[PDB]
DNA sequence: AGGGTGTTCCACGTGAAACAGGGA
DNA sequence: TCCCTGTTTCACGTGGAACACCCT
């Protein structure tokens, strides 16, 4: 219970080769071991709810003969800060980019997909999405944006064009003052056929 | 909460239902005793420290290695069911295993396959008088067909190709 | 586009059965 | 004649490559 949780987070191997990668210990791992990620215990990796490591024919029989048993926890840091990102996640007062911060943040650093957070924050999945791809914006745009010149409707429509393009198109959207549904209009002769 | 802390404090059977803790070979951590423990902090003394239910590494080591070391003088069902409980008592993929008996994948299988066989097959290979080429072919067969080839592998003998041949003719 | 698994079929070295001398 | 031993050859089950299906 405790790897498949471990593993969560962006590796390249699907078992995150750290509990067999002890390898033949060469007297080379109790050197640079030193500051290590923060959280781990002996053969198995018990985290917040300590718990035991499943077979390990080898990787517990080899051992070492010098130890680090030292109980040291890092959890809490990332737990706080769960509840600290969730909580910001539900805010009445927030410009969308802060916001697609937060649910990209959650989104990476824990893996539970965008359609529950979109649970959580009880709107569409798609709308996670597109509140997301916000980010990916020009700055011409982020900042017209964030100043209320435009919308998150344009903004969306926005996404995927070269700078140029955006701050063409953003040019015309404000001082033609466009509606969502011209920009969309607009944009769409400079998307692909 | 303080309450139920008091609760099963005052009552003998502290854990009505013991907890269930794992043993390092050195440490002792827990499994789901989090209402147990904290609760049996205001109860007095170590209150389990006897047999209770708890998982214990050191047998499952013993068990790991009396499996992973055979003496190859087993027949094809213990060597079977050796292998089906290398990945039934824990749980492994195939493929891991080959890589530690040193033979292929397919070996395997099809040594683990000789487990799922008729009553009246698995006898006739604990007992000698069919191999397990012959085996192997018989399976995924129905009862009635498991038994009619059966009789004519031993009844005139026949070899590994014949069996194969023979039984092709009922498969599909 | 991928690993895990079941299922088919035949390559392979082993071991011996057959054959061939050969010493009487 | 018979037994012993040197040689050639190929049947056998074993285990594996390969094929085929799920599960994703």
């Amino acid at each position: 219970e405790l790897g498949i949780d471990e593993v969560m987070p962006n590796p390249y191997q699907p078992r995150k080769v750290f509990s067999e990668d002890s390898l033949e210990e060469l007297a080379q791992s109790i050197k640079e071991h030193g500051l290590l990620q923060p959280v781990l215990v002996v053969s198995e990796n018990g985290r917040y709810h300590l718990i035991a490591g499943e077979r390990r024919l080898r990787a517990s029989k080899l051992a070492k003969m010098p130890t680090i048993k030292a109980i040291v926890v890092d959890i809490e840091q990332e737990k706080m800060r769960e509840v600290a990102l969730i909580e910001n996640i539900q805010r009445e007062d927030l410009n969308p980019l802060e916001l697609a911060r937060s649910y990209k943040e959650l989104l990476e650093s824990y893996q539970m997909t965008q359609e529950e957070l979109s649970k959580i924050v009880k709107k569409s999945r798609a709308h996670v999405a597109n509140i997301m791809r916000l980010l990916t914006l020009s700055s011409k745009v982020q900042n017209a944006l964030l100043e209320e010149k435009i919308t998150s409707g344009h903004a969306k429509v926005l996404v995927g064009l070269d700078g140029e393009k955006q701050e063409l198109i953003l040019n015309s959207i404000i001082g033609q003052k466009l509606s969502v549904r011209q920009t969309e209009d607009l944009a769409r002769d400079f998307k692909i056929n």
